């Protein structure tokens, strides 16, 4: 019930107690482990509200103070009366930072406390949402010196008035199914690209077309908007040894910004909460570029490198993978856009885990996601045992809005 | 209840009913997942249910379920248990049993091969010399001059837990490790403790970087004894690279037969505490883990210096570059010397075909993702994109404590 995690490379043992706060469920049982599965009223509200306010007042060392009790009473009255409640700004910021803190799939959490929070709970229209988003994009990009931020739109009410950003990220490239049977651009986004097209977006039909924003305020039909191109920092992909690399015509965007998740603070649901930090190199170089169902470029790169593609045992895929990833890192660095390599990031995350064990009594962590998708065992996180469990405040998945929305 | 797993590259969705037969516990609850934790005498009482269930499975597999032959076996095992407190497996049931423990091994990527396993029955063995003899035959049969064949050798089962058969070595063939006075290690650091026990026990150590350890063998609960495997029986492969001629000069080699000797085989409640098994290597076991773990041979820096890579910053991916070259070298060397080896692309693809087949014919395939995904190039192997259900079936291979931790010394 008090649990140990061993690092097998260093022999460091940490004891976890934080897990006994865990509220939500895992998907696992005594009989079956689901560790590798991607997707495992008033009466409900006050327990959640109290639990949250309890940890908040404890975090500022006012647990059991009149001010703590007072607020608990105030929120309680508000629920009884209104059937919801409003977070004070301080609680909103704390809620947000802690949802990041608690994200067991995020390797980048050593940074969790420095999050910039933009309160957009006063927003009412998709145009308003567009303005808030552009401000977020500009603030976060910061000419390439990227800064973490989240923008928080109004919370769910009756569920027929949801704020949603339909995009999966604020900045992503379009995907077009072609007569040839194949795909141009990013195949991950073919469906959303079609929803933009049927909405009225004139598509340049290129390999790297920045998608429009499809923004939904107060449960209305969503509206198209183009992000000013001056706000979208992009990096041309070259290699520091291979001259021909640039001829592949590869680029990526500097700002990863997740816009389809749901933020839960003290029972309150924020269905539009775009957040952004910066890239770990492998996301682009391993996953975006090399996934068979993404840009899938390994074949082409291997050719240009003139490697023996006749047998899998030459490790030509492996060779090409490394080079592609050297180039991503090299390009971002050359252009002065913040990026982290998988070595540095996993080293940080070990140091973060340590702090959290010492300061919090633990750190929920999902090994399957935390281990980078290349060179697993030569990064320290591979050798590190991790306990995975669900703490609130949290980010959660929610269905793609077009399966839900009533037009 | 039906459980679905999805492959996110192909959208193939499979359905699992086999987890329904899962008895043992995972280490997880509804509130915690322990999916990355490395390690998460029986009385008459619990023995007969374990026996029955196993014999029910065995007789189902041979399409004799509910037969006269089935019923009589059940009754005979039952009589034998309560009379003697244990029971003896028939040859056919032992064979079926060992094969299933491999089939059920959720951490094993090489399971496509499960039905071709040579079972050697060493239950008539009584002494350490007898064990040495069975193990040589095993090593020679499995080696097969480089055309590796899977085999397991099964020594007598546990009785009162005071007469255990054990192989003290963790693999039959493995290199010594020697902690030096300056705090450095010579040879394989994973094997320092076992190496010191061998020295204590009287092994005169050559003290090089690649000394094949002697066998330390425990028969019948007696103090273990030392034996050297005939060198002519130990197939080894010098490691060279197909383009970098200085690679050979690093002085690396590895042995060709990987043979695990420290696990416990459980069949119908019976515990076989010495059951060495062998197959062949996936290249990354040597190239990634044995060569490049910081706590093992740790050659990344020396390799990368020799390749004159930029070592001043990790974002040069010097480590990742060196790692690929080492792994090419490992596979090239084995293939050139005609020693069976499999690369991680080829073995993960076979595993996915194995797994789909297992779903269709068997109704499932317990698989531990943390273990199945290779320790380099994860997402360019199809297993990374495969969802897996992990659960424990019997027969099974289990961990057991190192014998020096439990053994009662006689003198
Ligand atoms: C500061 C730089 C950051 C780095 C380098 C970083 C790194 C990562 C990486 C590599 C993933 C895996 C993504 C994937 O494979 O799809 C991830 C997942 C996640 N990150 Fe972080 N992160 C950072 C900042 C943040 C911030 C600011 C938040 C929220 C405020 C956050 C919340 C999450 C969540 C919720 C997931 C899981 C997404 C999912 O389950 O689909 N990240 N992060
Ligand atoms: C045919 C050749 C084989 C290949 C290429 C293969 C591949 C592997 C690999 C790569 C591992 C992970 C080892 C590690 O990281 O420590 C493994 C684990 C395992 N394999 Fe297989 N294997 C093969 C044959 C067999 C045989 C014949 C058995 C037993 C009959 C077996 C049972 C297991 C077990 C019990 C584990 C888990 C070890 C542990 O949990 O510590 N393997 N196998
Ligand atoms: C919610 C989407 N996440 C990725 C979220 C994400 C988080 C982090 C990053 N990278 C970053 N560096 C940051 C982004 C924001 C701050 S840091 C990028 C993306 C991927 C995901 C998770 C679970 C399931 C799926 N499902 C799917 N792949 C599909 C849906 C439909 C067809 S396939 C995708
Ligand atoms: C029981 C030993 N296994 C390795 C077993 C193994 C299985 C398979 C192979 N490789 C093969 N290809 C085959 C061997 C036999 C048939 S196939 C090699 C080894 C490793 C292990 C498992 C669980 C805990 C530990 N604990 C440990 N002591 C450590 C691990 C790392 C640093 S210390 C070790
Ligand atoms: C099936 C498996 O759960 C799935 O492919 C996971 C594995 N690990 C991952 N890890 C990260 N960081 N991101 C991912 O999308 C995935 N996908
Ligand atoms: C902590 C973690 O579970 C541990 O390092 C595991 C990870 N995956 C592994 N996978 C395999 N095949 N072999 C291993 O030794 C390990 N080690
Ligand atoms: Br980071
Ligand atoms: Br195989
Ligand atoms: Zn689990």
């Amino acid at each position: 019930r008090f649990l140990k995690v061993k690092n097998w490379e260093t022999d460091v043992v940490l004891t976890d107690t934080l897990h006994l706060k865990s509220t939500l469920e895992t998907g696992c049982t005594e009989h079956i482990c689901m560790g590798s599965i991607m997707l495992p009223t008033k009466d409900q509200l006050f327990p959640l509200a109290k639990e949250f306010l309890d940890q908040y007042y404890s975090s500022i060392k006012r647990f059991g103070s009149k001010a703590h009790m007072d607020r608990l009473e105030e929120v309680n009255k508000e629920i009884e009366s209104t059937s919801t409640y409003q977070l004070k700004d301080t609680e909103l910021i704390y809620g947000a930072k802690h949802a990041w803190r608690n994200a067991s799939r995020c390797v980048g959490r050593i940074q969790w406390s420095k999050l910039q929070v933009f309160d957009a709970r006063d927003c009412t229209t998709a145009h308003g949402m567009f303005n808030y988003i552009c401000n977020h994009v500009k603030y976060a990009t910061n000419k390439g010196n990227l800064r973490s931020a989240i923008t928080i739109f109004p919370q769910r009410t009756d569920g027929k008035h949801d704020f949603r950003v339909w995009n999966s990220q604020l900045i992503r490239y379009a995907g077009y199914k072609q007569p040839d049977g194949s795909t141009l651009g990013d195949p991950a986004n073919v469906q959303f690209t079609e929803i933009c097209i049927q909405q009225g977006w004139k598509a340049p039909r290129g390999r790297f077309d920045v998608l429009p924003l499809l923004l939904q305020a107060n449960g209305n039909d969503p509206e198209l908007f183009q992000i000013p191109p001056e706000l979208v920092l992009e990096v041309p992909i070259r290699h520091p040894k291979f001259d021909w690399f640039k001829d592949l015509g590869l680029k990526w965007y500097g700002l990863p910004a997740v816009s389809n998740m749901l933020l839960e603070i003290g029972g309150l649901e924020f269905s539009a909460c775009p957040f952004s930090g910066w890239y770990m190199g492998t996301e682009i170089g391993v996953r975006d570029y090399c996934d068979n169902s993404r840009y899938n470029i390994l074949e082409e790169v291997a050719k240009k490198m003139d490697l023996d593609m006749r047998k899998t045992s030459s490790l030509w895929k492996d060779q090409a993978l490394v080079e592609i990833n050297i180039a991503v890192l090299y390009s971002f660095q050359s252009d002065k856009v913040t990026i982290v390599d998988h070595h540095s990031a996993t080293e940080s995350f070990i140091k973060h885990m340590e702090n959290e064990y010492r300061c919090r009594g633990g750190c929920p962590a999902d090994w399957v996601w935390i281990v980078p998708p290349m060179s697993g065992s030569i990064t320290p996180v591979f050798h590190q045992e991790m306990l995975n469990y669900r703490l609130t405040p949290s980010f959660e998945y929610q269905p793609d809005p077009w399966n839900t929305h009533v037009w």
